[PDB]
């Protein structure tokens, strides 16, 4: 609609301002450690967009990754940067991510690989799009004829390969929560799992995934929200299959 | 040049090929299991450039993964698709790969995803390049600044994140190894390793990084060449370490 | 809908083939003289187009500018080239067309340039697209404000480029019917003119522009359907000023 | 190669500037009419290019469209944006170009256009190039193999159209002056023909048209450089036919 529509054409723009800096930003900032750092195209992409929401929808609330931690009935989710490290050594794995909750529930999400140009988006009850087409998740229910993906985590993202890589055709570790995500919407991919996210990760990639007809729930196989700490997305075909693998890791290195 | 624009025109037009099935071939053979296929598309891609090799270079010997196998001192190594499995799923991550390995010496390389619209190729003492621009290794000096690569091994995987995941910023696992070795002569990627692999998959890779001056090494850190079963690519500042953490790998599972 | 993602995604997938021999066409036909030609690609791509609109809507018309000339209710107009002289010299204007024609009227249009990465689209009473996108005609109430263009004729375009141009920012000519009728409706243009057209050449165009908001007329005003023989898409805004012109170079040319 | 590698890197930088604002330029400033205009992006994006050279070559002269006009033996001449309607409206056709003139000579120009992904090049004695891809002029002989092109003149085009459409497939009008004449170059276009011009509008087109083997005279058939106002680049295999029509176009309005 016009949120849709809104967001697909800010992303898209400011989808080019990070094309300038991709590779090339020599101010990299630490935010709690090295493996988690933020520049300042992170900030400046961010400001581009909250001052377009900002403008046209006035009263609304804002989350965004790099500062603004809002809350309200009507709240946009905003990553600027979703793969900053990618961004930052040059690789094309990166995306902007914004989802429009309303009462806590997202009503539209939508993810923009620059260096890809890829679009995914997704407006609840409408289907899930690619650059204007639609796109279901795989069929796969096979694990064996699977390609799932991971985020690159403390012990688990090693064991979980350790797990999988057998029963598996193949593991990914590309980069961009938001775009692995969303990949699984459009088939590319059969499963990802995250662990210790954000709701501005995961977000927008939750009604992709559903909308495109696939599973997304956190570790206890309980149907996921934007505010749940664990997610599995899946083309609910082999998505018992990977909870119970995925918790096998978890209480290995620790839980419950 | 000659053999240069020759080997980018060409792959640049098969790749065009490779879209119209990208994502839609359901017709998938195993050449030694489910973790290892080929396609019609494999062998028709490999015959549209096997065809135009001889048409020009009619003396001269060839290489490609699924079919020929020759030698000579005029050789060619080809490699349709790199990163079926990708092709298969609907994974921008995979390319083709062409070397004209002269007196077992690899005299040019060229690399090039069809998806992303990226040509990575070399000439020995041209230097590397990236669809017309120069391209080097990366600066970053420190594991701590670096973010690495491997493809999808038995256990030397899960097990090299382990043990390199505190190491580096992050570990990436994209899926085709002429990509990902052409990355570190970008400078996209710090290093990649590449346990048990053909020539057809590092034939290019290997002179593009060192003409990125970059370093390609076995594992024992000796020189390494087109014909190598162990592979090590990086900027040359951080192999050291690497060799050595890839070589204290394999001793946690086994391997002599 | 599944008829416009059926066609977003069958003319997505056919400008794959000809990217392979964009510009690498050695055998053009002459159909009617040098300026008016056709390739065998333009038949590989409508036999490509055909067979699948054949197998997937079995009982209804169609009607391609390579020979298959049906007429019915439920007809599907194709021209598997739009520009195939462009296509020819390696010039990106180019483009397939695909609408459906129901009961005289489109009910559909999608319009792929390959070259480009462009897919502009429309379904009666949904609005027109851009890559997912919503477009709209222009807003330039003023003709000195304007970007104008039409085709390659003989009297006709001299005249027209000689009686506009004092009166307009710009006419261009592009080369690719569909394209340029389907820019009207993304507003990159102001209004566009064909002469003595075919239908295939603008019945996709013709619903784009007109659910874009703007307007389509023949030479005398009267709104037309896809088949009239000349045209005149306009943002709706500067349309009289546009018919009085053209009907001052039919008047000098010749007409009755 | 220290210069073109900087000029290709440079302008597909500021290219992504362009990218932001393409289409979507609110105030439009009047130069000499509606008929040439200029915009913030425009000086936004000179500002860009003028800042590199500054800094990486402090010691030498710069020539911009938009209000630098030095004289030097080492210069630089920059056209932020030729196509500036084109880039307003939202026409692709549009880019930067850059050319770097030693003593008096052009030996190096760079043409980007964004929108199309396409950077085409030349240093003087290496040859012209397309992305890394090596071109060369068209081989077509007789203009009703060609397809020539113009620039929208008052009085020229008009006339130009009429005594060269009969005699040729079609004569296209682009709106990008410099990737035009890059386009004879590429072999995408036969010739090319601008009447009233500047330095920064063709200096780059013109080393890219010699470095692939074509011809580049003013009107008069005398050879040309970066400083004169007629001008006509073809495949050197047609031009004696073109410079008379040319010519002739001038007598049908007035001169000398
Ligand atoms: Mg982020
Ligand atoms: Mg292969
Ligand atoms: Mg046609
Ligand atoms: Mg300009």
């Amino acid at each position: 609609m016009d949120r849709l529509d809104f967001s697909i054409k800010l992303l898209r723009k400011v989808g080019h301002l990070l094309m300038i800096h991709w590779g090339r930003v020599d101010n990299v900032e630490k935010k709690t450690g090295f493996k988690d750092i933020v520049t300042e195209i992170d900030r400046e992409a961010q400001r581009m967009i909250v001052d377009e929401i900002r403008k046209f929808f006035p009263d609304e609330n804002i989350m965004a990754e790099e500062g603004i931690f809002e809350k309200g009935d009507r709240l946009w989710i905003i990553d600027p940067i979703d793969g900053t490290i990618n961004f930052v050594h040059g690789l094309p794995n990166f995306s902007i991510s914004l989802a429009y909750v309303e009462n806590g529930e997202v009503k539209l999400g939508v993810v923009h690989a620059p260096a890809l140009n890829e679009t995914l988006y997704a407006e609840e009850g409408s289907g899930a799009f690619f650059n204007g087409e639609r796109i279901r998740v795989s069929e796969n229910a096979s694990l064996e004829e699977c390609v799932g993906s991971t985020g690159s985590y403390v012990d688990f993202t090693g064991k979980f390969i350790e797990r999988m890589e057998k029963r598996t055709r193949r593991i990914r570790i590309l980069g961009s929560a938001a775009l692995n995500a969303a990949y699984v919407g459009a088939g590319r991919v059969d499963f990802f799992v995250t662990w210790r996210i954000n709701p501005w990760d995961i977000a927008a990639g939750l009604i992709i995934v559903k909308e495109a007809g696939g599973m997304v729930t956190d570790f206890s196989g309980k149907e996921a929200n934007a505010f749940s700490k664990n997610f599995i997305f899946s083309n609910g075909l082999i998505h018992d299959e990977v909870v119970k693998v995925v918790n096998e890791v978890v209480e290995e290195i620790g839980g419950k």
